[PDB]
């Protein structure tokens, strides 16, 4: 059987499928080992093309979704029709399935319940709720627990108001599932060590999408230089987005007003 399967396996490899990943899932791997490309696999690939997975995206999709050959094609079609009934366009669904390859493995009822959860939990407009999951489609496929927990962390532990949270998460949807320890450490540093008020953090939520060491290195250097001026009502104001976004060379010259060599020297005292 190995010899007769070789041409199918070769085809999957040429597509960029990583069989070593699929091999971690023994029943799926044993099914694939027994599938023929023309008879069993091709009709699945043609469906994926129709929903918008391009040929050069199939390898990554099939490597992630080791379960796709175990779903009934009729059910996959029904789930796509459900998404369309919810006003997700063809372009939306193509992006959602590529970025969240398990999406069509969820039943109609589960997809409906998951969309309803995000509507109820975040309280966004219908439209902004669709925009949110089009932007981060894995919200629909992952555990919902970190979402519930992080909503309570932002409000009850970090002190943001409900409207502030909506503002931040629509811009940075990954905030909804971010590691709680990392969110807390970033908040404590930016709010308490840098003394930045909630309403300013709300305006620049990308600080929750920045690795904290970078925020810290830059704040400590500016502090060392007497240039850590984060209040827009005073001169030499440095905004949080400048601080987290501009590359080292420009941060040094334009913001810290110091050489990169001196920044490097400072970082060695940390």
């Amino acid at each position: 059987d190995y010899v007769d399967h070789s041409e199918t396996l070769q085809k999957l490899v040429l597509l960029g499928v990583d069989l070593s990943k699929i091999e971690k899932h023994p029943e799926a791997a044993n099914l694939l080992l027994r599938l023929d490309f023309e008879k069993d696999i091709k009709q699945m690939l043609l469906f994926l093309k129709d929903v918008g997975i391009e040929d050069n995206q199939l390898g990554a999709f099939l490597t992630k979704n080791h379960a796709i050959f175990s779903e009934d094609l009729e059910n996959l079609k029904t789930r796509v029709a459900y998404l369309h009934s919810k006003n997700f366009s063809k372009a939306d669904v193509a992006q959602m399935v590529r970025k969240a390859p398990f999406l069509l493995n969820f039943s109609v009822e589960r997809l409906d319940n998951r969309l309803g959860f995000f509507q109820k939990e975040l309280e966004l407009s219908v439209k902004k709720t669709r925009d949110l999951v089009v932007r981060l489609p894995r919200l629909l496929t992952g555990s919902l627990e970190p979402v519930k927990e992080n909503m309570k962390v932002y409000r009850l532990e970090l002190g943001f108001k409900h409207n502030e949270i909506q503002h931040m998460i629509t811009r940075i949807p990954k905030m909804l599932t971010a590691n709680k320890m990392k969110l807390t450490e970033t908040f404590d540093f930016v709010h308490n060590v840098m003394s930045i008020p909630h309403h300013i953090i709300v305006k620049f939520p990308q600080v929750f999408n920045t690795r904290l060491f970078k925020v810290k290195e830059r704040h400590l250097f500016l502090t060392y230089l007497g240039r850590a001026q984060y209040d827009p009502a005073k001169p030499n104001y440095i905004s949080l987005d400048k601080l987290v976004s501009i590359p080292d060379e420009i941060f040094c010259e334009e913001i810290a007003k110091a050489s990169v060599q001196d920044f490097e020297k400072f970082l060695k005292t940390l």
